[PDB]
């Protein structure tokens, strides 16, 4: 109603399973229609944005690739899209609609181009230019982790193994219904989901890179467990009776205490939003009423250091804005830390490779600006050979070696090190290729 008003930035924070997806997002894109807008909806991840455009199959949604930087066919069209392709858009686009209505589902999600694209819009709000519905259980800070639901839940709290066991567990694999499970990270799920499988579970992994690839094969009935990251706290859609959840995560820090890094702190507690997330999985279904929650220990809010805070706030200051608007970022996530007004804006060639460091290299915000704005080309990759002692990449114990483009043999050793490009072998691998210079 007023919701459409230009200048006002909506928080729809009804809790989960409310139908804020399925029902309420709909509504507002036949209303929207109506009044003739420029819409933009965005989706936390592409299978995700492929549930939204069932939800509005008689509507005429056309999903957009980040393939493609622009898209204007001058006909009365929704535009949905990802998160981050609408931040990828900013970065390497002129041609980015005045959308005059955004709606971003999933607004909790806290990967750096979602935070920035909260900033941006709620910018482009406040100037007047758009009218903006933020969809979200858990907007910035909240703190309740049981919030109410569909169905009731029973709330478990017991302990739960941080990795395989033999012993002491039954009630795991005793469990009749399907669970998911949130593990803090690629390993500990690797391990664990093996230890279900050698009990006669069948298991599906998930991660934010095979989220895509893997959800799907969710939808089936041919599994008993789930075994994921907080990927799943995105507006992941289970069939499912159990959440098990240790409430830990890995958190990427930038250290400042001499050379610049990025670790990976943790396992660490999740925040209450998180918490609130993961148990939002069940209760789902009005005709379903002994779904359980089972958990471990309290959560923790104070998620400052948290390194994609700065990350996203690289990415605005180089999204363009007139003068003299100020890049922002939205609401509280504004106050994680200080701003410092064009700290991470690039110039000329610097800037066009740190957004292409990050899209072709699929290298990490922080990473890719360390390398762009030390005035090295996207191509050339002698930083990664040329770090200190400590900057050694090991697997399994041994020291890495790569073959480069160039047919020599270096060890890996990174100018700039972030824990993220070698957290799993799959990120291992990835690195491999691009210090090879193989993309
Ligand atoms: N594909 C589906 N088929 C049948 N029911 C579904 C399907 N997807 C979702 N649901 C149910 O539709 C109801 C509302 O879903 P939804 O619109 O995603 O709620 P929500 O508010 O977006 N949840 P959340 O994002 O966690 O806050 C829930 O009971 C879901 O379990
Ligand atoms: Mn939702």
């Amino acid at each position: 109603e007023d919701i459409f008003r230009k200048k006002r930035l909506t928080i729809m924070d009804l809790h989960p399973g409310a139908g804020k997806t399925k029902r309420i997002l709909p509504s507002i894109v036949r209303e929207a229609l109506k009044r003739r807008l420029r819409t933009l909806i965005l989706a936390p991840t592409r299978v995700v944005a492929a549930e939204m455009e069932e939800a509005l199959r008689g509507l005429p949604i056309r999903y957009q690739t980040p393939a493609v930087k622009s898209d204007h066919t001058g006909r009365e069209i929704v535009d949905l899209m990802c998160h981050a392709t609408f931040t990828t858009r900013l970065l390497s686009s002129t041609r980015v609609p005045n959308y005059n209505l955004i709606v971003m589902d999933e607004a909790h999600f806290t990967d750096p181009c979602s935070v920035a694209a909260r900033g941006y819009i709620s910018t482009r709000v406040e100037m007047g230019e758009a009218a903006a519905i933020f969809m979200t259980a858990t907007p910035p800070g909240s703190t309740d982790p049981f919030p109410q639901s569909n169905s009731p839940i029973e709330d478990i709290e017991r302990e739960i193994p941080e990795r395989s066991w033999n012993t002491g567990f039954d009630w795991i694999t005793d469990y009749q219904g399907k669970t998911v499970w949130f593990v803090p990270s690629i390993k500990a799920g690797n391990d664990i989901a093996n230890c279900l499988r050698k009990s006669g579970k069948r298991v599906i992994q998930l991660s934010r890179k095979t989220f895509d690839t893997e959800y799907p094969k969710t939808k089936l009935t041919d599994w008993d467990f789930v075994v994921t990251t907080d990927i799943s706290e995105m507006g992941a859609n289970f069939r499912a009776g159990r959440v098990i959840d240790p409430r830990r995560c890995l958190k990427p820090v930038i250290l400042t205490d001499g050379p610049e890094r990025v670790i990976l702190a943790g396992p660490i507690p999740v925040t209450p939003a998180s918490a609130a997330q993961r148990r939002g999985r069940i209760g789902r279904n009005p005709a379903q009423e002994d779904d359980q929650y089972v958990f471990s220990g309290d959560p923790l809010r104070n998620d400052e250091d948290h390194a994609h805070w700065t990350e996203a706030k690289m990415l605005l200051d180089n999204i363009y804005t007139p003068e003299g608007i100020i890049p922002t970022l939205f609401g509280p996530e504004r106050e994680k830390t200080q701003a410092i007004d064009g700290e991470f804006r690039l110039k000329g060639e610097q800037r066009k490779t740190f957004v292409e460091l990050m899209r072709r290299g699929d290298l990490p915000v922080w990473l890719s600006y360390k390398v762009a704005s030390a005035g090295i080309s996207y191509k050339d990759r002698e930083w990664c050979f040329t770090g200190e002692r400590n900057n050694q990449i090991l697997e399994e114990n041994m020291e890495v070696e790569i073959w480069t483009r160039e047919g020599e043999k270096k060890k890996l050793r990174p100018k700039w090190l972030d824990a993220r490009v070698y957290a799993d072998p799959m990120a291992l691998k990835d690195f491999k290729e691009f210090a090879s210079g193989r993309k």
